[PDB]
């Protein structure tokens, strides 16, 4: 109530948004309202919580999730369509279990597309068209994936403009995690400039900010976003939230996180909203991959079964010190 609200806080440098789903909404709503003006759907708008079978349109969960976001004057960004995940197998597939052709994954995917998009046309305002498509590790590319064997690397491409067909006022995102290792980053640079420099409807790239407390530094964060901000996209942050694990550390009994592992979190926040803030003129959202640390798919990735704090208001939905700092940045 005396609580500074983080997107007013944030009002003239960008959304503050937040993943939910039909019962998160329930669980933290009080929470949302009082704080976000953007939601994403953490699973209910992928492909296999939306067209679980050829034909079956199981939009009701998602349905939901926009409803609220419109009667609480909230922006919804869409994720996602075209990812190596979530997908059923159906998409690939013939009677016979086959792979289908590039022409039939091709129709596929614009039905898909277009049924999606054409929905929630004029309440959705951007869209992850393409998630994760770069690799990871190793020195190629892109990750290998069905959408590529199949249809080949323009896959990309017809995804974008299938999107923009359907609705060419959205917002077309490139998505994408460990987007400041400068690796991964030269390789998501190199593919969204190669995109753009064919004339492809791509706008903007989504900077997933699953970081750690260490990782990536300050200085790689501004590094990427100065290397994107450069190709004339918009930026958003699209799933932030800072583990209190490293990558390499696996561990399964910590009951609680440290009180140095919550200092140096609340330090990391403020660090990184100042850093945010600082390019207020290239970064328009910034969505947290939950609200609170009541629910977070940190709690079971990359370690099944244990608990992480990753967000700014605890399991109680009370402001953590993270909170603090950032907003006060
Ligand atoms: O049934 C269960 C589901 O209910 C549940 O579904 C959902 C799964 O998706 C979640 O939403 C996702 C989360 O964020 C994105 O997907 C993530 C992106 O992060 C990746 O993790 C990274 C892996 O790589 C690490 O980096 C190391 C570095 O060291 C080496 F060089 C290695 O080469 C690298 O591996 C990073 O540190 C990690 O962050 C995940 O692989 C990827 O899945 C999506 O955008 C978003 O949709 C939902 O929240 C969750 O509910 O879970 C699945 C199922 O069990």
């Amino acid at each position: 109530s005396s609580l500074p609200s983080l997107r007013d806080v944030f009002a003239n440098d960008f959304r503050i948004g937040a993943a939910v789903n039909p019962v998160t909404i329930e669980m933290q709503k009080q929470l949302l309202i009082d704080h976000v003006n953007s939601i994403t759907a953490e699973n209910h708008m992928k492909f296999e919580h939306l067209q679980p079978e050829e034909g079956k349109f199981t939009f009701q969960e998602a349905d939901r999730i926009v409803d609220f976001a419109c009667s609480h004057r909230m922006a919804v960004r869409g994720h996602t369509l075209v990812w190596h995940n979530q997908t059923p197998d159906w998409v690939f597939q013939d009677g016979q279990g086959h792979f289908v052709s590039r022409d039939v994954l091709l129709e596929r995917m614009k039905c898909h597309i277009s049924t999606v998009v054409r929905r929630y046309k004029g309440k959705i305002y951007c869209w992850d068209v393409i998630n994760e498509a770069v690799a990871d590790e190793g020195n190629e590319l892109l990750r290998p994936s069905k959408w590529r064997q199949i249809i080949g690397d323009d896959f990309m491409e017809q995804a974008f403009l299938y999107a923009y067909e359907a609705d060419p006022d959205a917002l077309l995102f490139y998505n994408d995690y460990n987007e400041c290792f400068p690796e991964k980053r030269e390789k998501i640079f190199a593919l969204v400039k190669s995109l753009r420099d064919k004339g492809i409807p791509i706008h903007g790239i989504g900077m997933q900010a699953h970081w750690s407390l260490t990782r990536p530094s300050l200085d790689e964060i501004r590094a990427a976003i100065e290397r994107y901000a450069s190709l004339g996209v918009v930026l958003h942050i699209t799933g932030l939230d800072v583990s209190m694990f490293e990558f390499h550390d696996r561990r399964t009994d910590l009951a609680a996180p440290t009180s140095e592992m919550i200092e140096r979190q609340a330090e990391r926040y403020g660090q990184i909203f100042a850093l945010f803030k600082e390019y207020r003129d290239v970064i328009q959202s910034v969505t947290f991959w939950g609200i609170a640390d009541d629910h977070t798919w940190l709690d079971n990735f990359p370690v099944h079964g244990r608990k992480n704090w990753p967000l700014l208001f605890d399991e109680q939905h009370k402001p953590k010190p993270a909170f603090w700092r950032a907003v006060s940045v």
